[PDB]
């Protein structure tokens, strides 16, 4: 039976946002974080996994998801002493299985993690975010790794490079208990004549199949995949979900074509993604998981700084969510859940 | 079949500004109401316009009025009304020159609303308005004027009484309505039934059909606010809003949530689960009966720092409630067959 929990993306200590604030929007179950004292590739202790647990769990919310044990260039690069990196990503895996949590987000997108040219391009409506103008700069280096990449390291190497990977870190995730879950290359392609592979469908079945198992499956991150128009989100999502590959969901719009892309409003008619058709999928799968509504635009005084992660419009996105996936469970005469157990604190008939 | 999205704003004066209110995706209408005209006395198109035109400016429209509020002389059928229902028959003229097809307002003795706690906590630590009978046991309600008022009513004036002030008034007003093509839209009583000894009339289904029924007109309607209604047990705003929707006599809409007992109620989060009310089945209704008109997200929650003091007001859970309602209105659109559709221009600048 269906069980997709409400979750947002939280920085801990130093975020902006708070726990209190992100435990009063409506339906929201699972905190999406991550170790931030330790450095890339270096292992994460069980202590910092718990005192992130702690101050979630006390705020009256569950860490459902880490998004982002970090992956070594090293690794991705496919040098030498990956090994040493790997066995600290294992013992990272294992210590987040030891603290209770399901699902672990990580990407294998080399030296970028994601390309924006504007943090502020304008909406029709009076709002800010995110777009990827591919005309704007775009030709022009970003002023050791990266000429290797350029160099040397072909598509297909970094295909094996990853292979070696998911190899590697996959049995520890399965004694673990943990599900791994590959989060897409932002945006979906090549640039910079840095090498991108997973981008779409072909790329997602190949990936699957390096090593088959749910502990081995993707964080279906919408708006990433369909940043580039030659991408199908919803044949995407159902293959992966026919599959029973996905392991994280995210969920933002984004309009794109020939041009380019930028991000809007989670509405499926701000963007070019029909949302609900993608929830209507996660009803008729019986879907199990956690779900957030990932980058939010600038509207009204968000102060916070960090990119697509202002409070403000993520939680507006959340809430069009629960109206989606509540009316679509309904129609399907399935009965949702948000996790409610109290109406009130100190009444009741 | 189209709804449109709106939202109060209580003018020039409110720290929720219009840019805010058209950042809300979806967001259309807004909702207000002239400030600076004593009560009897009659709205000036002046006065209306140089809201009009302060609204038209920020890309948003008015499409209801926020009460032309009823004076205490009229709901107590004094001799002098005739003057101070010809004062509100221009208000009804001077705003249908100005295209504002809607006009909601109250008949209630004395309040337009009360709660015993305008900051009561809720389980995940945000708070909202409740009324809760017990603590309201206890207290007895110009200020000498106001007095007399409550003694005039409770010693002199019944329901039938207030029955027969009310159709005095309708017939009076509504072919000046049908004059101006203004539709009227009476918000029910809140709560619906007497506090203090006072007496209240819009309380329920059989009220309803009483009312519609001083003046068979479709232009003679109810605020279908399902939060008003669900206050009192005994009501069943789904079938409530069925036979009104039957009738071709829903002119505006208050979705609010509530939790409700024998011991009064509480104002939740919009979210279905948070409250008494299956949202899903009403706004479900108001699609497969292909309703148009604007709905409105009434109070919400303290969430967020919100300082703002009025009433349930803040723009944050009020905003967090829209989308929901875009969500669940899109989602059943697309379940029944038919496309959806918001403020949506064009998806870029
Ligand atoms: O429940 C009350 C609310 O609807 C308030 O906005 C207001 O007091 C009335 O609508 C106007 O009298
Ligand atoms: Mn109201």
């Amino acid at each position: 039976g269906s069980h997709m929990k409400m979750s947002f993306r939280w920085y801990g200590k130093k975020d902006p946002v708070t726990l209190e604030e992100i435990k009063a929007i409506p339906g929201m179950q699972g905190i999406v974080t991550a170790v931030y004292d330790v450095p890339v590739g270096q292992a994460w202790p069980l202590e910092n996994i718990l005192e992130l647990k702690k101050m979630v769990e006390e705020a009256g919310l569950e860490i459902t998801v880490i998004e982002s044990i970090p992956v070594h260039e090293d690794i991705k690069q496919g040098k030498p002493n990956r090994d040493a990196l790997i066995e600290n990503y294992k013992t990272s895996i294992r210590n987040v299985g030891a603290a209770g949590i399901p699902v672990v987000c990580y990407n294998f997108m080399p030296v970028f993690d994601w390309t924006r040219s504007d943090l502020h391009h304008p909406l029709p409506d009076g709002s800010t975010s995110l777009a990827f103008l591919k005309s704007d700069l775009a030709g022009v280096d970003p002023v050791a790794i990266i000429e290797n990449y350029r160099q040397n390291i072909s598509e297909e190497d970094l295909w094996a490079n990853l292979e070696y990977f998911i190899k590697a870190i996959l049995p520890t995730a399965e004694e673990a208990g943990v599900k791994m879950a590959i989060h897409p290359d932002d945006p979906p392609y090549g640039i910079f004549g840095l090498p991108r592979i997973i981008t779409g469908q072909e790329a997602v079945e190949r990936f699957l199949n390096l090593y088959d198992s749910e502990h081995n499956g993707i964080t279906m991150c919408v708006g990433s995949y369909a940043s580039d128009p030659k991408n199908d989100v919803l044949a995407m999502t159902e293959y992966a979900l026919k599959r029973n590959r996905i392991n994280f969901m995210h969920t933002r719009n984004v309009t794109a074509g020939a041009w380019g892309f930028q991000e809007t409003a989670h509405l499926s008619q701000a963007g070019d993604i029909d949302m609900n058709a993608v929830v209507k999928l996660l009803v008729d799968y019986d879907w199990q998981g956690s779900l957030r509504p990932d980058h939010g635009r600038r509207i009204w005084g968000d102060q916070t700084k960090t990119p697509g992660y202002g409070l403000y419009d993520r939680a507006l996105g959340a809430t069009y969510f629960n109206g989606l996936y509540e009316a679509n469970m309904r129609a399907a005469g399935k009965t949702p859940d948000f996790g409610i157990k109290a109406k009130t604190v100190g009444t009741k008939e």
